């Protein structure tokens, strides 16, 4: 899966942020400085492993990436799966 738009408050910024980190830990990007997540945000919720993924447009140092992440329900757990970019504007 289900589908859902959601809007670019904290919650969504921690996102944004989270995938940076990440990033920044793998390092096949330069070294990137968390700016700020634009609409439009993609929640689609996961039933197995319960939870959620969040398809985010972050930019990051000034440029537009697109980030996949995804939530486990149970941990709380944060996984970058995708970091692509530059990206043009949605």
């Amino acid at each position: 899966g289900e589908w859902e738009i959601i809007d670019i408050g904290p919650f969504t910024q921690n996102l944004g942020k989270f995938a940076v980190d990440e990033e920044n830990k793998i390092g096949q990007y330069g070294r990137l400085t968390f700016n700020k997540v634009i609409r439009p945000c993609m929640k689609k919720t996961i039933q197995v492993p319960a939870g959620y993924e969040y398809q985010l447009y972050v930019y990051a140092s000034d440029k537009l990436f697109r980030a996949d992440i995804s939530e486990d329900y149970k941990t709380r757990g944060r996984k970058l799966l995708r970091f692509n970019g530059p990206v043009p504007p949605p």
